[PDB]
């Protein structure tokens, strides 16, 4: 339709969009220690084996 | 007709033909800030995609 709000604000569910361009960012807050990457990699490797 | 002021003064309509070469100058007083309409070009493209 017409009567945009042209000057003033985003409004209505052009704010969802900034949520489905944001989780993005929630995305990369995941961060972690490489250090217990790599332990957990040989825990893994040595509990495959086995005997 | 004839008689008429050939020295002295615009007279009569002649005033109201500078009206009509004057209106062109208060339409050119109509100034705006560029940075707002940028802004409201912005905020409108984001109101009308919408989600």
């Amino acid at each position: 339709g017409d009567q945009i709000d042209t000057y003033e604000l985003s409004g209505g569910a052009r704010i969802n969009r900034i949520f489905h361009e944001r989780f993005p960012f929630e995305l990369v807050k995941m961060e972690f220690d490489e250090k217990e990457l790599r332990r957990e990699i040989s825990y893994a490797i040595k509990n495959i084996h086995g005997i």
